[PDB]
């Protein structure tokens, strides 16, 4: 198996005046390279991808893949879609502008069956010859890939690695890697990232990382390496950072960090999505103060 | 106040594929059958017409269909237009009204689960958008996110086209809630099976998809509820539970599809990935259910 | 068949405490006040009368209290008697009628979860224990568990002393499913804010917690609605939204207790562990939203 | 502090409770808790939910832990009694009699039914506390009580009142669990859900109180005491031998599956509820029948 673990950053995108501001997402992914994160993923939930334009995605993805050039940091491509056919043709796209890899969602809105599922990444994986990480996010989707499926699909699907599991459910964690141990399991829920690394998870897509870099890297190899002591006391330190990102549906609360540390120029959304209410940006403001965030 | 409206008994069509395409011959004729039947509005390419999957082309061609069909008679096309892309959702609402729809019906932003505010600031983009009405759509069980009353109340009074609000929460409460803060909207029931509940308490129509396969059925329930025939409209929407259940016994339109095919309406059951064929043991409940109702032909 | 049945606009009796006793005389006059606004049945000792505090000989007196306030009246007692336990709730049912009750309301076990078979011979065996009406009641919120609509059917039907059910689900799908297959039964509300929805689809009364602040709007609503005077009874359940609300923002019967002090008709607001006073802001909404009504006094 | 260090942890056994001919067989009984006792089990729990609590007399009540102290008297295992009750008034005198009845602690589930809000369930348990001076661990099951105790009340309840210990957390929510020992590490975090037991134990959980431990005492002691020793290639090794039993074991509402495979097993004799619990579907018997014979089961 050819595989993307290790620590990695859902990336968020800034934009400045309406437009993907290129110049800041190209510093923001050196910042996180040299802050030991193992993976960026452009162009995901976080990074704002139902807005952004198919220009804009291509741009993104090729903007990541310019700037980890020459570094061990690989470019795990966000490329779902609800349509299969959108999903197979965003595959070729991602592989075709330098993709290691690509994160797939399953398919939001339109509640496909474990049938549909298993037909939808089938046909996904076999367009391209790059590793397929599963992404199952039901809070957000409508649906749960079953474990079932997700096993049936690791089995039949040479190229298919693993799942990024953000569904609050431990007991499926364990689920998966009792049955199929040779999986890349990857935890989507920050403040769960130790739990999920001690059971024999492989890596973390990190909404914290944008913030945090350093932090999240050192957590994830601390468990990778075994010494689960250390992997905890950073989780633990992170737990309130960790669960204020979320105040807010993300990446909301992370950009105004981003913000309010420095790190992005404006506070801007694109429609739907806007600023949080002046309660919860005056908690995350709070939270933040207790933690050391990297600069440039 | 004096809003544009479009309420009654109204149809989400399914699509019906041919070797890969959209049947557009197939597609007008249900749509005439819909309006023979007593059907006053159409929703060309909504959920059950499996939205997702078509090309913007596609969405065109439907849109063109149902408009051309309906000419010459009273039936409304409101033409889906959802996205979870607010400057997306403004251009496909400028697109429906461009290419003859009378209205819009337009989805609560999936996936990426907007608050509230954002909730306002998007519908309001849309609705400034065009000149025809919009009714808003909430399914929280797909959307993964759900426009409050406060919010629904807010766009309804703040904005002149917004005329209601498609609810499918199984959420009677929230209905009281909304008719009885704001008794002016259209509250429109997106629930087959609760059709009648959501009539009796003041809603003035159904998006349904029942009517695909009995429009006759779910023309009279509603039509006996808006003249106040409350012991009749119960009637029949009893007699449709069995149905109207088994009809999401899987993820709506696999059933309906089956359903259509079964009767002889569609000539293929044929899905884009990643929809696809019920189980065999649901293939065969469906065909079961549908033994105990009288299903119009062409 | 032809079973003996209470329904009609009744209410769950908050059971008002003084120097942690049960105040008897506050107990009878707050039920002469029921009966005197037009509530045809009242219930001792369910969850709003705080029963999971109470003693035996509390449950007792409470009950003999009702029945001996409603002699003389049409009024009905249908008193609180279910229990986790099968054996309990069979000692409990016999215990009611013992004391005088016309009737039992007899709740799904909470906690220990049983199974569908399990809650069939639940109530088979409470149903056999006595020869007066049972009703079941519905509340998976409160229980952990649902007794599901082919349950509740085969009871019906099976039982002949069983005569419908409470409903307390939030769910009028499920309201639809029981009497399309099954509308010989007796439907009850037991969620105050969509009473007229429950019985514009046939359902034949309420069990009410707003009707111990307001009986006599509650009543009237229920036999407007009974006899298909539907806008009049709509409109009195639209005007009741903002106090039906108001009246969970916190655990029934903590609010409506709060509600019953704020207008002066019980002398103290006093709970048993682990029940208690609402919070400051609480406190403060339930006293702001009973200024739009008009409240009765003795 | 005394109190503070007064704690029952490591690997525990919510008991079942066998019936024979509508009555508590007690010999069985004392029979099931010796071979948890030869089965590395640090402590035994009569009367919660999987010993049937709710169906059973004051009276039974009393016989179930009379007979736990007992068996356990001169052996290191402790006995963590069931003394949960909805009234505080009850849960007060529930814990009470546990104490006079040799109980070495309590285990006190969160008021169902009533729906108490936190202030209340605060003043509940503070009440319940400050009635015994011995260790009472809270329990939170939120699908069948319908009500939680959030962080921020266990947390208070832990740093207000000297003997309540820690809690036995059934809410399938390890979110929780990180936020409850980040937030509190003194406190004694304890599984209530079997399949989850090495992930709760790996983040700085203290014990099981375990349902599969009827059936499977060795292979949850070894996992349990592997953890806390920090084997954690041993201890997850057997949470995953384990997961497809710990998942069958609530294919029904506990304890139907874990009473039909101990019946099963042949270590009770006769399947037998007291209502409304009642012999599981053919289908889920045939399930539990199938999946036992992939473990070795321990006699007496
Ligand atoms: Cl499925
Ligand atoms: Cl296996
Ligand atoms: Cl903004
Ligand atoms: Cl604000
Ligand atoms: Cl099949
Ligand atoms: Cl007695
Ligand atoms: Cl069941
Ligand atoms: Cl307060
Ligand atoms: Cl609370
Ligand atoms: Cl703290």
């Amino acid at each position: 198996k050819n595989i993307i673990i290790g620590a990695m950053t859902a990336l968020i995108t800034p934009f400045k005046n309406g437009k993907v501001d290129e110049q800041s997402y190209a510093r923001l992914i050196k910042r996180q390279i040299e802050n030991g994160i193992d993976a960026v993923v452009p162009v995901g939930t976080t990074g704002e991808s139902a807005t952004l334009t198919h220009e804009e995605h291509r741009t993104c993805i090729e903007i990541a893949v310019e700037t980890c050039k020459g570094t061990k940091v690989k470019v795990l491509a966000g490329a779902g879609s609800n349509a299969t056919h959108e999903a197979v043709g965003l595959a070729k796209f991602a592989k075709e502008h330098g993709a290691d890899g690509i994160l797939s969602v399953a398919p939001y809105y339109n509640k496909p069956t474990q049938q549909g599922l298993y037909e939808h990444y089938k046909a996904i994986a076999q367009s391209v010859d790059i590793p397929v990480l599963l992404y199952n996010v039901p809070g957000r989707t409508g649906c749960e890939i079953s474990t079932d499926t997700i096993i049936k699909l690791f089995r039949d699907c040479e190229n298919i690695y693993g799942v990024k599991e953000a569904s609050g459910n431990i007991d499926k964690c364990v689920d998966l890697l009792a049955h199929e141990p040779r999986m890349m399991l990857i935890s989507g829920e920050d403040a769960i990232n130790y739990p999920i690394l001690s059971n024999g998870g492989k890596g973390v897509i990190s909404v914290t990382s944008n913030l945090l870099p350093d932090m999240i890297s050192a957590l994830t190899h601390f468990a990778l390496d075994e010494n689960y002591k250390e992997a905890k006391k950073i989780n633990d330190e992170l737990y309130n950072i960790n669960k204020i990102l979320f105040c807010e549906s993300n990446p909301i609360p992370i950009k105004t960090a981003m913000y309010l540390a420095g790190l992005i120029e404006s506070l801007e959304f694109r429609l739907p999505l806007c600023s949080p209410s002046k309660e919860n940006f005056a908690k995350i403001e709070e939270v933040m103060k207790k933690y050391k965030i990297k600069g440039f």
